[PDB]
């Protein structure tokens, strides 16, 4: 019988590679989304078109709020409501906007960024590990320029770095399970098209190796090793894929 | 005229020696207490007698919540009100308890850890900042041992983390305006008094130097050294003051 | 044509496993080695039976001196010399032992820790990529998972393993430009000497958090693999762990 | 009677600076250089003349060879020598080029660049500790952006890492002996003379803090901190002096 994989923001750019890839391999997986609904329901589509009951979705705000829990549980729970199981979670769902320290509420934007990056990954790891031969995993999308933050964004780099918090406390704690909790770091990929030209090539400049963003496949590369058995001894650990680009001073 | 602080949980431990060497040095202190009404207004009154009108005491919940943001604008509110400016800020409260993986709700849990260690932090800050020869700066209470996390203490180390996070943001964004952002991380310091001979020499025997936990006066003179004119270039730093605790390995 | 791999120390434990994956994976082998060399031509026997004229060996000391530039040259050499090319450089040997800070000498010391674990790895990564200017081309150093919590009186092999994580950041930035790739990965405890004390291993067994044991030197090798392969591609100046969480254990 | 501190490098920039510090505080000081013999020379008469015998020189050159043990064990003998005891040691003298990867020779590179800034701090370290109210500690001199290095520097980063690991590995087991292992980390601090102003503010505005670089007095600062009575308990830290350089990205 197949594995089953929860990935978190998967209907479009690095959490669709993501789930993708999974499927790809032999995953059947949850295709969670907030309000990308026909891209979600379009993939499982596509991905149930090439093998039957695969593929299904769960809608989901993963904003901080006192129904959180409970939401986090649901997403667990279609995956085994689906597919009996659940062996492998991905945390990628992220929002991601500035909120300078000098139009939306400040507890809104504390909602938005450190429950989707942290709280929400906490809260599906602890629905995760409650449910539970076999290699279960989870995999969280974390960010390689975390000690180099963006100008005003410190509520997305607070939410991030207590996401790496959330990697290495759940690993230790985990691992008597036999559950892995590893990262994957991406430094800059899919750059928006309401991007200028200008401002983009300045980022692709930046980056030592190829002069370039990362595809979203070669994001999905890294969480794909994480899972795979080549990974068992491997916990705690976060992999950057970003082409040097944190290793770049001012 | 004398510069004012903010500490936070200032009523006892580490708190009260970080407001008792600012005042020392010649700050005017607002003391911040949750729970610890008698202790604050003693302290308070401590200070008062040696100098006069120089100590404030405010009580506010940091707990994570739709109206932190006002409370956390309150207390740097306090400040001004009683002395006109506010120069330093310490972030010390924190609450700390086991919240494991596998009778607090988890909502709870979640508000109360996150909000305290981290959200209060970004939201105090916020409030610092926005209120602006001067010496502008926050001191962050951090964890020396946020690498190698107590065990089913999750929610605690994602805080931690994400303060380490707001430190850096903050510290670079926060630099314009002259404001340096630090933080002090300790190791372990004041065991409780309710823990028995036996587990209380068993953390002290961890420690490198000493075999002995910090005292409260050792951390204040971190937070102090961060907070002077002999750190002026300094920001974006923490400090361990852990007795060599977070280089032994298990 | 088949790509080729240099791998340092490569004639026993880890870094033999590391020669045997890459050649099941493809990869023609120079394995070098310092003072084992009936392991060594052992293994390139046993390789070359497989795929003939896939595995050479190459004896070198890796100890630090005036000489070594030209010794990590020729470890390069003896790859393209063989193979006419080299695509991937392992960096495993290791000189490892005390050298407390209150039999050798202690500037033999200093030469061997330093030189093996940091200085041999980066004269290795000026002549690999000398010699360079379809294909990946990539480094992989022998790291340690343990560099931040240090063994007592271990100082040399600390600051070596430390400034190989240097070289890791440092190589891959300036290597990038030309397409090669440089990475680590660091091990916790892996394969214990079957020799030392059983009592000793279990100790040490018990302070994995995953599984309560060393990893296999298989499992390290497999996180080589990942990196030289083309799923890594966008990967460089990236360490990965491969310890079973002891790193994230407290005392 | 007075303590006493080895300062390598010290004859000149922020060596000097250390120097003159730890003197104004009343530390009888030996000033080790290499080819400045004016600048040392003429530097410890000026502290003479201030307090009679409280300075001497002693050359040596910290390239990596085999005589090298022997020429850091005699700088801690001149210690001795002069006044009877060794509290300090400052691991300050350092060389720093670029050594590309693709006229000295490498192996010159290599001897000077890691015996410099790692290997000779070690023999001292070791000579230090084997001729041991007392406070004695080891400051050595780090780089803030080791993490982030300079194009074509490798063999100095290797140095700076591998004087990061000694720092670690010496607090650790020096502990025992209540010796402390600490060190300071500077961004960009005094900028060649030499150097175009032009050049110069490209330096300079990378920095958040005040657009500039460290003062040599703002990197002995932390010095003096972490030798002082008020960080009796910290070991094994490393205080970023950088303005906030370090946080900064590509
Ligand atoms: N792109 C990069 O260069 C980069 C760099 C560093 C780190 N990362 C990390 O890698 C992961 C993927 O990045 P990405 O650019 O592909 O992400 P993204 O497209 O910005 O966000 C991925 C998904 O997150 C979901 N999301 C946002 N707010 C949500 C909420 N309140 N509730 C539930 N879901 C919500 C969205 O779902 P709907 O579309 O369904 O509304 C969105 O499609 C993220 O964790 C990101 O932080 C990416
Ligand atoms: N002690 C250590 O070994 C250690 C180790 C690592 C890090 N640290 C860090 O250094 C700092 C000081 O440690 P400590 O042991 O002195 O702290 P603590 O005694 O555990 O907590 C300090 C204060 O935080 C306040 N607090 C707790 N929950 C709160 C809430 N919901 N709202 C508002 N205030 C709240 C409490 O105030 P009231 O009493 O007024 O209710 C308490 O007095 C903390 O930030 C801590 O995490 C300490
Ligand atoms: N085992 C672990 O738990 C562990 C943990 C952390 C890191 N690592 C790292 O992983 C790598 C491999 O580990 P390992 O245990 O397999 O290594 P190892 O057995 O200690 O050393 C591997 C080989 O290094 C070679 N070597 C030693 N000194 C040399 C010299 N002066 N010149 C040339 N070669 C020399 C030896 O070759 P000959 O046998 O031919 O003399 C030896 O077989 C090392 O870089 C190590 O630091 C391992
Ligand atoms: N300046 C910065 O912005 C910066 C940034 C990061 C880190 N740091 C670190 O902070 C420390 C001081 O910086 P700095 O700019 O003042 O250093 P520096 O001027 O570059 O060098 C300090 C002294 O090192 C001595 N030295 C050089 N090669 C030597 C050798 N082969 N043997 C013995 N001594 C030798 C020289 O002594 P003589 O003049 O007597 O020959 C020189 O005056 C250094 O460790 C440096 O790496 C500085
Ligand atoms: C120039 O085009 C982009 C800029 C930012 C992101 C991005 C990052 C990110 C954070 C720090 C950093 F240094 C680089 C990237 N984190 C993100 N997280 C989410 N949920 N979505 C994103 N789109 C990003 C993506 C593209
Ligand atoms: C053995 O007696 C103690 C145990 C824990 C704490 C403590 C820590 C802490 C965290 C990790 C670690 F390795 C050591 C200490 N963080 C804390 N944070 C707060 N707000 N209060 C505390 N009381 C602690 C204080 C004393
Ligand atoms: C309990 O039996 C072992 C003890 C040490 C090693 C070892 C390590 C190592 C260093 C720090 C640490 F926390 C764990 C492992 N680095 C090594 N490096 C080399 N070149 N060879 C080794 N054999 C080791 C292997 C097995
Ligand atoms: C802009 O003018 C300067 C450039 C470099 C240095 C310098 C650094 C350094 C290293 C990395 C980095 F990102 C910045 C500085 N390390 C150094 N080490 C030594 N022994 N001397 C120095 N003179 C420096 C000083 C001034």
């Amino acid at each position: 019988e197949a594995p089953a994989a929860v990935v978190t923001g998967a209907a479009k750019r690095i959490g669709r590679a993501i789930a993708v890839k999974l499927h790809q391999t032999g995953y059947r997986v949850v295709i969670h989304y907030h309000n990308s609904a026909e891209a979600a329901v379009s993939l499982a589509d596509e991905l149930n078109k090439e093998r039957s009951n695969t593929a299904v979705v769960c809608q989901a705000d993963l904003t901080n709020s006192n129904v959180l829990p409970a939401s986090c549980e649901e997403i667990i729970n279609s995956c085994f409501r689906a597919f009996g199981r659940c062996d492998v979670l991905v945390n990628n769902a992220s929002a991601f906007y500035p909120t300078p320290l000098v139009g939306k509420t400040v507890e809104t934007q504390v909602a938005e960024l450190i429950g989707t990056n942290a709280i929400a990954p906490f809260l599906l790891t602890m629905s995760f590990a409650q449910r539970q031969s076999s290699n279960l995993s989870i995999v969280n999308l974390c960010d390689a320029m975390v000690d180099q933050p963006c100008m005003a964004f410190s509520l997305y780099n607070m939410g991030k770095h207590a996401l790496v918090g959330l990697t290495q406390s759940a690993a230790l704690e985990l691992a008597p399970y036999g559950i892995r909790v590893n990262g994957v770091a991406p430094g800059v990929s899919l750059l928006p098209v309401a991007m200028g030209e200008e401002e983009k090539d300045k980022w692709r400049r930046k980056v030592p190796l190829g002069r370039r963003e990362a595809s979203a496949e070669q994001i999905a590369d890294a969480v794909i090793f994480l899972v795979s058995g080549s990974a068992q001894y491997i916990t705690g650990s976060i992999i950057k894929v970003d082409g040097g680009l944190s290793l770049v001073h001012a």
